């Protein structure tokens, strides 16, 4: 399998956001032999590579990111996350579902492309960023900026995110859902645990809020998008200290919203929650991504073809999970669809993919080059 | 011309003490107690320093008691003025342990050498029982003193710790009691995963939410005519490294009750497993049982106290048990009648501690009458 050789190569550079660690290097040094012209993009801290074959439309573009979550507990790993090892017939390692395997198959893909079909229409390219897990200020989004300033235009871009749900591609992602991200610093006082009165414990104060907020229901979603969700990422407050009582709580949450609302209509219903449990606090609000949704066009024909040729399997168009670099490639125009691996263990402990889907994966990614630039 | 408590107060304010170094606050408390006749007698456990000077080998036996580690500072940001750099601003000196309690530990000092040079033929003994662990553990430090000290008979028959017992104006709270002190560390086990995936993971805050706040609502009990209500506090909560689209695998919850005689340690943790369980949590709990209630009796020495305490300020002292716990807690099973007196206890624990210079004085004057008061007389 080359596809699992490249996984290896690659799920063994640590690549924690935004980390690439040779990633994009060693993705640039296979494609730049298969006629690609390398151009590396760094962004302050972040590491990207526009990576291009062929100068005529339409143009396919392979999308993803080679940075990773975190860890976590390293003693609650079966193996090093970064050691990467088979176990009874899966690949064990941080990324190996999210999403490095999948840029080794859009990469073998690829080489197998070029080989059968040299004389290919149009053009392939590459967009790969080391920050689409964190912040994304510097990312695909910059790389997009550049692109749309000298009228480069991508026609159909497949984002290599897992996609899947039971089987490899029961589910394609043509849109998401919106991302806003919020860090809220509850303001109390510092003093004594047994003397209560004469100092303000936050996590005290702010406890029937967060467990208000956990309950609330914010929209029932659409015909196009799942319902809102809430979620406390991270929660911290006090020094270490059992006779102290704590001078702030800092709160980190996030909210994946259907297109029932706005990132200004869910701000303010926040902080009416917080100012009816009378709060004293600062919030530091971040719009990490608008909700989108690409046209049905070719794209998704030919990967619903190349999907059910592979595996039998009649895929199904959804907007679930989180978001991905899409949401800043859809606003060029492109149409967006996401193909990838079972979304199963993404950003967990033991994170693994089933080795039988790796193959499967390139040869669907090579029908959709070939249904869409052979002909 | 600073007076000799305030002196002997910014030379001990000097040494950044945090849990458990003494820093020399021991040497130099030694150095002096040695030249008015205290034997010097130092007991090193683990990495905790503690003092026992005595004057005299026969009873009645007058203790001081007292510690030289304060709580941590945490950052020098929020500090008007460097903790460890005692400094005098419109009459209140500010500076970690200002209140709690290196002040007191002065005035204790002061007042002993005082007393030995107008009453050497004092009856009975002084004596002086200093730790570096009162704020943490607290496993090597007053509780392995007295260990020491019973195994070989030597009692105590007064106890004054100098803990920071007055609320508005110097002695007019002094303690014969404390509640209990109920440590807890729980882990919430939940399971790591993607925020916008939660039916694949398990939030341990969101379901721990629910919890917490019954918690931080529930009536525990009614304290009684001796004790205030039980109270429950969370001092440290955590969950995250960072990552924004990561769901936590645990949450670390650390809390504590200051219990009344009304419940018992056991009678806690089996209410707080049944709330716990009751909202379906997976999870661990590390209990450590800091420090029992206490009561002492009231005798010579709350009278001696309220005498002098009025004879200095012309406040009538009234008892409670309120506030914390103290070294009282470790002292109290020997027997001996244990009271705290000392300075305001509104800024300990706080940024910018400090305590009113005005106050030095009259409590070195409280103190050397109450030694009058019991040793000579
Ligand atoms: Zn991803
Ligand atoms: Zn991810
Ligand atoms: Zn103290
Ligand atoms: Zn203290």
């Amino acid at each position: 399998s080359d596809t699992l050789s490249l996984s290896l190569e690659l799920l063994q550079q640590p690549s924690v956001t935004p980390i690439d660690h040779t990633c994009q290097t060693i993705m640039a040094d296979r494609l730049a032999k298969v006629g690609f012209h390398i151009e590396p993009m760094r962004f302050g801290d972040v590491d990207n590579l526009w990576a291009r074959r062929g100068t005529e439309g339409p143009v396919f573009c392979f999308a993803g990111h080679t940075d990773v979550v975190p860890t976590g507990r390293l003693d609650a790993w079966n193996s090093d996350p970064f050691a990467p090892e088979i176990r009874d017939g899966k690949l064990y390692g941080r990324g190996s579902a999210d999403m490095k395997t999948a840029l080794a198959a859009m990469v073998v893909a690829s080489e197998r492309f070029v080989a059968k079909h040299p004389n290919h229409k149009g053009s392939i390219a590459f967009l790969i960023t080391s920050d689409e897990e964190g912040p994304a200020v510097n990312g695909t989004v910059k790389v997009i900026e550049t692109l749309e300033k000298r009228n480069e235009k991508i026609t159909w871009c497949l984002v290599g995110e897992p996609s899947s749900t039971h089987k490899l591609g029961d589910i394609v992602k043509n849109g998401r859902r919106g991302s806003l991200n919020a860090v809220l610093k509850v303001q109390g006082k510092q003093g004594h645990v047994a003397y209560p009165h004469l100092a303000r414990n936050p996590i005290h104060e702010a406890s029937p809020a967060l467990a208000e907020l956990c309950q609330t229901v914010w929209d029932n979603g659409n015909e196009y998008f799942p319902a809102t969700s809430f979620q406390i990422s991270n929660i911290h407050a006090g020094t270490g200290a059992t006779n102290v009582i704590p001078g702030a709580l800092e709160v980190t949450f996030n909210f994946r919203y259907s297109t029932e609302v706005t990132a200004e209509q869910l701000k303010q219903r926040v902080h009416e929650i917080l100012d009816k449990h009378g709060l004293q606090y600062e919030i530091v609000w971040n719009l990490s991504g608008l909700p989108f949704l690409t046209p049905v066009g070719e794209l998704v024909n030919a990967a619903q073809t190349a999907i059910l040729n592979v595996t039998g399997t009649e895929t199904e168009l959804s907007t679930s999970g989180g978001t991905s670099d899409g949401r800043f490639i859809a606003p060029t125009g492109a149409q967006v669809l996401e193909l990838g691996v079972l979304n199963a263990t993404i950003h967990q402990i033991n994170e693994h993919v089933d080795v039988h889907d790796l193959d499967p994966l390139t040869d669907i990614y090579e029908q959709i080059l070939e249904n869409l630039l052979a002909q």
